[PDB]
């Protein structure tokens, strides 16, 4: 191991902003809200140039334990719509060697 405990993850949801909002990816732990896409995880255009049509990702979740993975596509008009469906559970682990990995989406 090293000492810190983050898990980044890339996550990859295939979705279609209008030129100015977030898809969001709130998990059940602290830093994923997954209740409060607040503090969840938006996937937007980075390498994109609009805003966030095909919104990918990649942040950090430390803590190494069960954390939710509910997603909600954040918009610029209304507000979110927390895709409580493909819902997941990243279970991650507190060892070391791989503290981060994917977490594959995409809207429909
Ligand atoms: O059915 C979904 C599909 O619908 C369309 O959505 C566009 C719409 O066509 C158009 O009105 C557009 O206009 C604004 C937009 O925000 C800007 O991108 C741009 O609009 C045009 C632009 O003028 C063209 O040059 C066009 O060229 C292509 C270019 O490679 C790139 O822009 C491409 O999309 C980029 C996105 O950053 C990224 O998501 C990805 O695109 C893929 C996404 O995964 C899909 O979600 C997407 O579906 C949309 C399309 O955006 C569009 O057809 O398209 C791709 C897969 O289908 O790659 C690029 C990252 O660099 O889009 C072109 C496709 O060859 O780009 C857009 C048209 O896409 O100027 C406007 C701002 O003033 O707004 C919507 C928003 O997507
Ligand atoms: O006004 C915006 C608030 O809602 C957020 O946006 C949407 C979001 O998806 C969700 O809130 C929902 O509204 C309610 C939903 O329909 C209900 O099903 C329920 O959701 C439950 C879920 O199963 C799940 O989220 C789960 O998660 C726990 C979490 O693990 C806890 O840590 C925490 O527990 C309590 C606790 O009292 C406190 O932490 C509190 O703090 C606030 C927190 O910031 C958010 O929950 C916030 O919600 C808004 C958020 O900003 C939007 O992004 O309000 C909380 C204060 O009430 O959180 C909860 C609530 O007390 O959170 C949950 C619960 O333990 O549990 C929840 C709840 O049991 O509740 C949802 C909220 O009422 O839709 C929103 C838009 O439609």
């Amino acid at each position: 191991c090293t000492t810190p405990t983050a898990v980044a993850v890339t996550f990859d949801l295939t979705a279609t902003t209008t030129y100015g909002e977030n898809i969001y990816l709130v998990g059940s732990i602290s830093q994923l809200g997954d209740w409060e896409t607040s503090d969840g995880i938006a996937l937007s255009a980075d390498k994109y140039t609009s805003s966030d049509p095909l919104w990918y990702v990649t942040v950090t979740l430390p803590a190494g334990e069960s954390f939710e993975y509910k997603f909600i596509r954040i918009e610029s008009d209304d507000s979110v719509e927390w895709e409580s469906d493909p819902n997941r559970e990243y279970t991650v682990p507190q060892a070391c060697g791989t503290s981060t990995a994917t977490v594959t989406d995409t809207w429909r």
